[PDB]
RNA sequence: GUGCUGGCCGCUCUCGCUAGAGGGAGGUCAGAGCACAUAAU
């Protein structure tokens, strides 16, 4: 229970023979990574033609046999034990030091380094080599796995709709339009009704009239989107290069040195500078950073003890904000890293490991993530916890819930195999959206509409047609130096740019106070990128935007962890939503996990199916109000109820977390969760299902491949689910008076959603 | 210590011109509070 972290200090001065040491290490690394990589049969794409060609692993094997000759097997074992790593690889730096697998191949190939007489030099050299090769092997395997899975996804999805949409795409490319989901959807929609005046889309609807496209018009809204997704996925699959790039080798790599026999370095912190004193290669003077504020270090037999605390960098001299100092941080240091960035400045890195209680992480690992917690875990659970849940959305960024649970305690809630609980802080919204979230949607809408206008401009002028009155009227509202159909596109690009730039300045002056207000600016900027990118292709028929996204993810992860500081576990829905695709589906969860892990708090990911449609109290199905997304409607006991969508989602996430997500929402006619559900709710798991009454399902110890839904303690068929959602819909269409039900009320006897016991 | 900000000013490239709009280096003047696990992709 030591969490790894790192940060950098800038190196001001140097003494002794330091630069010679660094240059020799980097040159030997560059020379020998090449040889030890081409020892590995790795496929790669040539960088000299943007990956147009490549080298197959069979060609790589032939070249390897050409180079090594009679020493293939020994190098195979050496490189295998290098990639595996660990203690066996910790005493095998013999590849360069003149004084065990790497020892004998030197006598067979005669490889030597710049300083074969310096044990530390060779130690760091092979450490850098092994780290650089390991950073690439993992990426290579995950790349091949992803390409295979992404191909097999297309190989399993074939239908007449897919081929017909492929033909439609080829026809559109011949007409120079390019196929998108919006055009496909709206053209299918408008093909059914004959047109009167020219429309924002005309070529597509005109070309959809012919009988060859009769298959599209008779297809189901579910199959059409599936065919479109398959077509786009196949396009990317045929655009992606075969193999990963072989790593760039002229660039410099970070050099690790520590106290464990790799070398000698002593850290002593004084009033003005930090000093690192290598015994023979000189000493380095480093300035103080606000990250390691009030830094103190003390020697220990095989470690260092750092005692620092974060501060605020007020680079402004006449700062107007009161300086604040974060809490003390007790960290352990084992190694340091030295590197030269391309700008020409050295940096010193301090990888420090934190100490925290392992109990919370063990609790969130084996108990709340398993349907079978073995008996020693229950006997090892405490008698008290505070838990929380969060629902992440573009609007109402975080909707948190706090609850207190414990064995031997009574409350409305229920925790599987543990006991009951009650709410501490009622379901609510952590922070309402700022005033500028509304104005940062119109901009993105304008950008995307401009993209579509350019897309139809290409085809219309290729065909010698006349632009529809809608686009011409839409682009005429903005001042332009002329009236041509091409001038009024850039005369609108020049307005979107100014609006986005004014937002960028004004929100940066404040340090990006609101969060859901900056997540909208990120969408606006992402859409503007693709507007400009498509702009410079009309004939051909940055890291400052990927850093704002990183900052926004870190701010979101900090906003979450600040609220649940006193909690022990937090529940999040398994996001493999308009916000998860904006930041990332894989890194936003990683950043949230890191932020919570910083404070010794666990995190548990629960199934996301149906957590926004059930009734938390009664467990019945509800119909989400399409007109107003923030309200969800139910129908219990001849009365219609209304509830807050975000609070319903948070409570359902909490209920699924407290139930380990073992109660399903839908299943075909299984897995561990549904097996345990059938074992507990009903007699056994290996049981057939038979329909009875009118939409109800009786479990008899028939139907196959059907939707069976859990609602109120009984399974229903797909038709009866649609009937219920219809019942409710109709009830709200005749204005029936609903009731307002609050989840934080203390008069609730129980919560039954996702509760099968 | 690292990251994220526009305004203006010449130069230099890519498409169009009933017309300009975007890209890359550099100069200069203002802004500047709140996050950090670093390397790569
Ligand atoms: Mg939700």
């Amino acid at each position: 229970h030591e969490i790894p972290r790192s940060q950098l200090l800038k190196i001001k001065q140097y003494e002794g023979s330091f630069v010679e040491w660094y240059r020799d290490l980097q040159e030997d690394r560059k020379k020998f990574a090449s040889l030890l990589f081409r020892w590995a049969a790795f496929g790669y794409a040539a960088r000299e033609d943007d990956g147009a060609t490549y080298i197959s692993p069979s060609q790589a094997l032939l070249e390897r046999r050409l180079l090594l000759g009679d020493a293939e097997d020994v190098a195979i074992k050496f490189l295998d034990v290098l990639f595996k790593g660990g203690a066996p690889s910790s005493s095998c730096y013999s590849l360069f030091y003149e004084d065990s697998l790497g020892k004998q191949l030197r006598e067979r190939l005669g490889i030597k380094c710049r300083r074969p007489h310096d044990a530390g030099y060779c130690k760091i050299l092979m450490e850098v080599v092994a780290r650089q090769l390991r950073s690439h092997n993992e990426t290579y395997h995950e790349y091949l796995n992803q390409t295979h899975e992404m191909k097999t996804k297309v190989a399993n999805n074939l239908t007449n709709e897919f081929d017909l949409v492929c033909e439609f795409a080829e026809v559109l490319e011949e007409k120079n339009y390019g196929l998108g989901w919006y055009v496909l959807w709206q053209g299918v929609k408008q093909a059914l009704k004959e047109q009167k005046k020219p429309t924002k889309i005309q070529i597509a609807v005109d070309q959809l009239r012919q009988p060859k496209f009769a298959g599209l018009l008779t297809a189901k809204w579910r199959a059409l989107k599936g065919a479109y997704d398959t077509w786009k996925l196949k396009k990317r699959l045929e655009k992606r290069k075969a193999f990963p790039y072989m790593p760039n080798w002229d660039n410099d790599y970070q050099i690790p040195v520590g106290l464990t026999g790799l070398g000698v370095f002593t850290l002593e912190v004084k009033r003005t500078e930090v000093v690192v004193d290598l015994k023979e290669h000189g000493k380095l003077f480093c300035s103080h950073s606000h990250y390691f504020g009030d830094l103190t270090a003390e020697k220990h037999p095989s470690r260092y003890h750092l005692k620092f605390r974060h501060k605020l960098k007020l680079r402004k001299r006449d700062s107007r904000v009161e300086p604040t100092i974060g809490p003390w941080i007790e960290a352990a240091l084992r190694e340091i890293t030295i590197q030269k960035k391309p700008n020409g400045v050295f940096y010193l890195g301090l990888p420090y490991a934190l100490s925290h209680g392992i109990d919370n992480f063990q609790i969130a690992k084996r108990f709340f993530s398993a349907a079978k917690p073995d008996k020693e875990v229950i006997n090892g659970l405490p008698s008290e916890m505070v838990v929380g849940a969060a629902d992440l959305n573009l609007s109402n960024i975080v909707a948190p819930v706090k609850a207190r649970i414990g064995k031997g305690l009574e409350g409305p809630l229920h925790a599987l195999d543990y006991g009951y609980g009650e709410l501490i802080d009622g379901p609510k919204i952590l922070t309402p959206d700022g005033p500028r979230c509304g104005e940062l949607i119109s901009l993105k809408r304008d950008i995307v509409e401009i993209k579509s206008a350019i897309k139809e401009f290409k085809a219309c002028q290729r065909e010698g047609l006349t632009m529809s009155e809608e686009t011409t009227t839409w682009l005429s509202e903005v001042e332009s130096p002329s009236d041509s159909p091409r001038c009024m596109i850039q005369s609108r690009i020049a307005d979107t740019s100014r609006r986005l730039n004014s937002f960028k300045y004004q929100m940066n002056k404040e340090g990006y106070q609101d969060l859901a207000e900056a997540l909208r600016l990120l969408d606006a900027m992402d859409s503007y990128n693709s507007l400009l990118e498509s702009y410079q292709r009309m004939h051909l028929s940055d890291t400052k935007r990927a850093s704002f996204r990183d900052l926004l993810r870190r701010r979101v992860a900090h906003t979450i962890v600040e609220y649940f500081d006193d909690c022990d576990i937090v529940f999040f829905e398994d996001l493999d939503n308009a916000l998860v695709k904006l930041l990332s589906p894989r890194t936003l969860l990683l950043y949230i996990r890191q932020a919570l892990e910083k404070r010794g708090i666990g995190m548990v990911e629960v199934a996301k199916d149906g957590t926004s449609q059930n009734n938390p109290i009664s467990g019945h199905v509800g119909w989400r109000n399409k007109q107003n997304k923030s309200e969800i409607y139910f129908y219990e006991d001849k009365e219609l109820l209304v509830m807050d969508a975000d609070e319903v989602g948070a409570m359902n996430i909490l209920c699924r977390g407290l139930n380990h997500s073992v109660c399903p929402y839908s299943f075909v006619t299984y897995g561990k969760r549904v097996k345990r559900f059938l074992k507990d709710r009903y007699g056994s798991s290996n049981v057939r299902f038979l329909v009875a009454s009118m939409g109800f399902v009786t479990v008899t110890t028939a139907l196959v491949g059907k939707r069976l839904y859990y609602h109120g303690g009984e399974l229903v068929t797909h038709d009866l689910h649609n009937r219920m959602k219809d019942e409710i819909k109709y009830l709200v269409e005749k204005e029936v008076l609903a009731r307002r039900v609050s989840l934080s009320d203390s008069t609730i006897k129980s919560y039954k959603s996702f509760a099968h016991v």
